[PDB]
């Protein structure tokens, strides 16, 4: 197990299925995360991918036990992990423009949306996050407004 | 089906089912606490004050934390109180904590319990303390703010 932290729902951890990580709450698996370097992935074809650019895909299993704010706790765990690695300079994501739930999460974490791209299988938004705006969003979250 | 009460909290879905005088408490279908639930008039406590019609008390025991979860005691405690106040026969909650049990006193106070006086019950020195809906509801408003 690579990483752990505490949230309201319980203790979140990450263990390798490094490029595909299983995520658990209280030792129960509840999400999959794919973790890639931007340079070597499809997304690297649509912009000038830099050294330090990493992306992620995230899948959250359906909720038998429906727990408030669970998506935000997963998402923020994932980002906190990526930013715990000093080689990760910037997080790049390519959410499908229709996937409204992931855009809410992205924006809450300080992601900046650049422009849409057509990747053939989907139209995506290209969006970035660095530590500065992420840490500021964490401060927003702790101020409870 | 055997569930008498359920409510949602940050840690998950909380439920109560019979083990009604002994109830088991679960979070996301995992048992995590025992509550004994008695009418004050008929209990050892009734011998130390003028127990009224409407007076109910209880005892709460919380299992060891396999996974420690933020604010869990308060979510359990508060579920227990919300449950007691969901019963229209319960006019007043009466508690008799040991004067040394500092953890339960924080919980009681945070839910708007008013401490009356100490009582030597033989096996312990306890505080007698009451809660009615008015001050509990106000404590719930406090929690929902910050």
């Amino acid at each position: 197990t690579l990483y752990s932290t505490g949230r309201p729902a319980g203790r979140f951890t990450l263990r390798p299925m490094h490029a595909a990580l299983i995520g658990c709450c209280n030792d129960q698996p509840v999400f999959l995360m794919e973790f890639y370097k931007a340079s070597e992935d499809d997304i690297g074809k649509f912009y000038a991918a830099q050294p330090g650019d990493y992306g992620m895909h995230l899948l959250i299993a359906p909720a038998t036990h429906p727990v408030q704010q669970f998506s935000w706790q997963v998402f923020s765990t994932v980002i906190d992990f990526m930013f715990s690695l000093p080689e990760v300079k910037r997080v790049v994501v390519e959410p499908d423009e229709r996937n409204t739930k992931i855009h809410r999460l992205n924006k809450r974490a300080g992601f900046c949306y650049q422009h849409t791209i057509d990747m053939g299988h989907k139209t995506a938004w290209l969006a970035f996050c660095q530590r500065e705006n992420y840490q500021q969003a964490l401060l927003k979250e702790s101020l409870n407004m």
